[PDB]
RNA sequence: CUCGGUGUUCCCCGCGCCGCGGGG
């Protein structure tokens, strides 16, 4: 329920976009779940199964029942990434969601000061905040935008974008309000209108171990919903990297 | 205190009849 966000001012000449801070923490021997890697896998956080139906196609595969679940997806079971390296032009920040990964913060914080400073010299401000997830129902519209939110499949140029869009935008705000034990409004209440798919576009997947030939959708968005979202929150694919992140216009 | 990448498969979970969802 609780977030923090450390927050780096870049001066006026520089650029130090948050793939660029993630990759540069990466060579500073932090923990794996920094990474949003399950340290009982070795591999990427993933959802956790409940299913009957499930465990018996497991069953089936396997020959053995389901294992427990490890410590992340038990605490995780929506695989909601617990630290978020996010940012814009102006500003680069490590995003922590939840007190379970505030050590991971904490150890991550002089390795992304070294960073930062060295990349931009001298000029940088930095800010600690400290948000409580929350999300209540309005009566009138709010604007919002979301920074370079990424859809690995379905978007597209055309005028069903908005559309497109908008229901990655609802199911987004749902997986958090669940994960967070938050009660999202009614959808009428809501009524989410996308007004602009900004310059949909394209990117190339790029992974630790070297860019890849997926291309993924890549767009900014004007949205407008009857929704107070307090905290930060997040749409589409690849948060981790700080895609998708909404925004209220201010 | 939103608008750097112009367009699809490298891996890990999972679902479906290659396709789709989630993580990176
Ligand atoms: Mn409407």
């Amino acid at each position: 329920g609780q977030q923090h966000l450390l927050r780096f001012a870049l001066p006026a000449g520089k650029k130090l976009w948050p793939n660029d801070l993630r990759e540069a923490l990466a060579k500073h021997d932090l923990p794996p779940l920094f990474f949003s890697r399950d340290p009982q896998t070795g591999h990427a956080i993933t959802r956790a199964m409940r299913n009957e139906k499930r465990v018996r196609g497991y069953i089936e595969q396997h020959g053995h029942e389901p294992p427990p679940p490890t410590e992340e997806q038990r605490a995780n079971p929506l695989a909601i990434p617990g630290i978020r390296i996010v940012g814009s032009s102006t500003w680069v920040g490590i995003l922590a969601t939840g007190e379970r990964y505030k050590p991971l913060l904490e150890a991550a914080t002089l390795p992304a000061i070294q960073i930062v400073t060295q990349r931009c010299g001298r000029g940088v401000g930095v800010e600690l905040e400290q948000h409580t997830l929350s999300i209540k129902g309005l009566d009138d519209p709010k604007r919002y935008f979301v920074r370079n939110l990424v859809m690995k499949r379905g978007l597209t140029k055309t005028a069903e974008n908005t559309t497109q869009v908008a229901s990655r935008i609802l199911s987004a705000l749902e997986r958090q309000a669940v994960a967070y034990s938050l009660d999202l409004p009614p959808t009428a209440q809501v009524d989410i209108h996308v007004e602009s798919v900004v310059r949909p576009r394209g990117m190339r997947l790029v992974t630790s171990t070297g860019a890849t030939e997926q291309f993924v959708g890549l767009a900014d968005v004007e949205f407008y919903a009857c929704l107070d979202l307090k905290g930060y929150w997040f749409a589409g694919n690849l948060t981790s990297r700080g895609y998708g992140r909404i925004i209220a216009d201010h």
